[PDB]
């Protein structure tokens, strides 16, 4: 059969071997920087499925440098405090994740550091909540940095000392994103917001629907049940994940292979190219959760059954090695943007979404 964990360490040595600088301690500088943030999520999450340890040591290197004051915006004074919120709150998870893994206090200190920065950017006088992405603008209320929101606040409501603070806020979050709009009538979620010219009123933009803005709302959920007992937030969650399982909904392929709405067009850019992997992470959190709230076997079966679909169609289409060379003895594997169509090329978003399929899997 199929082994998600030799395989997962086989996509990572070739995510290293390709764009890994060790003079940096970040992958590829030309790719945005907050996708070097999922990497290490994904990193560090298979070290903690698998448990394993053999890149430790690279992933504390990375904190360590890529922590100080970045160059491109001083103000926020390092501790992966950015100029957008997104942008920090993918690091912020990561912090979460590493303190999953350790146990060390420090990285979670930078989780609550992070909070309440992005919290500076949340007003209750635009949509009545939510907090913006574009922090010099200040013009876009979207989905995916009010996910990465809630999901810090409610991780912190099950880890931090004063916890009673941060599941108010993450109770009061998902109120406001649920009563948004951005949830749509088949349970799938926009990408934004947009405000009425004359009344303030603020509606969903029917901005096209991403795989990542699927998943983050996942993880968010299960913290929030892990932290009331309450079973009402697996089965929106729940919804969710099943509305993006449905093939009537165009994310479903007739074969059973998710598939980004730009994988047609072939115009995926450097952030579509990393969000199937997000997704696939989420929504093993959220098998995990429904298989353990319940004594029935089969609980969370048809999301287990989905990811072992979609592994090995990848493994199948979407592979390739790297040629090994008399003075080069790097291993590993390459994959590329569609889970079920060909290998042309490789980039480190799509080698990033690699590592997430198969960490789900484990
Ligand atoms: N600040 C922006 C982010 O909001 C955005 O997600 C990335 C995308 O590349 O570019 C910049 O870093």
């Amino acid at each position: 059969s199929l082994n998600s964990t030799g395989l997962a360490q086989a996509a990572i040595n070739g995510l290293n071997a390709r764009f890994y600088e060790s003079s940096n301690a970040r992958w590829s500088s030309d790719e945005p920087w907050w996708i070097s943030g999922v990497a290490l999520t994904m990193v560090i999450e298979y070290m903690r499925r698998s448990g394993s340890k053999e890149y430790l040591d690279q992933v504390e290197d990375v904190i360590e440098v890529q922590r100080q004051p970045l160059s491109w915006w001083p103000s926020g004074e390092g501790e992966f405090r950015a100029d957008a919120t997104d942008d920090t709150g993918w690091w912020a998870l990561a912090m979460v994740r590493m303190y999953d893994l350790t146990g060390n206090e420090d990285y979670l200190n930078i989780s609550i550091k992070d909070e309440a920065y992005m919290r500076q950017w949340w007003t209750d006088t635009e949509c009545g909540g939510g907090l913006y992405v574009d922090i010099q603008d200040l013009t876009y209320k979207n989905a995916i940095a009010n996910e990465l929101y809630l999901k810090l606040v409610a991780s912190l409501a099950n880890r931090a000392p004063n916890a009673t603070i941060y599941l108010d806020r993450a109770q009061q979050a998902w109120t406001w994103f649920l009563g948004s709009g951005m949830i749509n009538g088949v349970n799938l979620i926009n990408d934004g917001l947009a405000r009425d010219s004359n009344t303030g009123s603020c509606y969903n933009n029917r901005l096209p629907v991403w795989t990542y803005n699927q998943g983050v709302i996942l993880g968010a959920l299960v913290e929030l049940y892990h932290a009331t007992k309450d079973e009402s937030y697996l089965l929106s969650a729940q919804a969710i994940a099943d509305a993006v399982l449905s093939p009537s909904n165009g994310l479903t392929s007739s074969s059973g292979v998710l598939t980004e709405t730009c994988e047609g067009s072939d115009s995926c850019n450097q952030d579509q190219q990393v969000f199937k992997g997000v997704f696939a992470l989420n929504l093993a959190e959220l098998g995990d959760a429904v298989a353990g709230a319940s004594s029935d076997p089969d609980a969370g079966q048809d999301y287990r059954e989905y990811l072992d679909t979609n592994m090995q169609s990848m493994y199948a289409n979407d592979r390739s090695e790297i040629v090994p060379t008399l003075f080069d003895s790097s291993t590993g594997d390459l994959y590329d943007v569609s889970w079920s169509g060909p290998f042309r090329n490789a980039t480190m978003p799509k080698q990033a979404s690699a590592i997430g399929l198969y960490v789900a899997n484990i």
